[PDB]
């Protein structure tokens, strides 16, 4: 799993796929992860606030604490990744992911995706509003 010698590195997140459809699943992978991630913490939006916290996992004690923005549809990974099942057009937006290190420190990386309504439009008339 090479990465790249030429050029600095920085924790990032790549959605996989990059654009799914309502009801589909999206796995947000991560790269340039820290040495020892004390615990991962995902959030809903562009802020690391509990009021928007989705789910947090602590490797130290291997504990899981779902936030208010939890719907029991997401799942964290040992690589600081989060799997979003049965996604929705609403989910689309921003997903901040902070990684805490044993050094009592933490990072920040906004990793989200886009969801498009991949469904047919059975209209007898034709031209409609929406």
């Amino acid at each position: 799993g090479s990465s790249g010698s030429s050029g600095t590195a920085q924790l990032t997140i790549e959605a996989v796929p990059s654009n799914a459809a309502e009801g589909k699943e999206v796995l947000l992978l991560v790269h340039n992860l820290p040495q020892d991630p004390r615990g991962y913490n995902w959030y809903k939006g562009e802020t690391v606030d509990a009021n928007r916290r989705i789910i947090g996992y602590v490797i130290s004690n291997q504990q899981i604490t779902p936030g208010p923005a939890y719907s029991n549809r997401e799942t964290i990974y040992p690589n600081a990744s989060l799997l979003m099942r049965n996604v929705t057009r609403n989910d689309t937006g921003s997903y901040t992911l902070q990684v805490i290190k044993l050094n009592l420190m933490s990072e920040e990386v906004t990793g989200q995706f886009s969801v498009h309504p991949e469904t047919p439009k059975p209209s007898i008339s034709g031209p409609s509003s929406g």
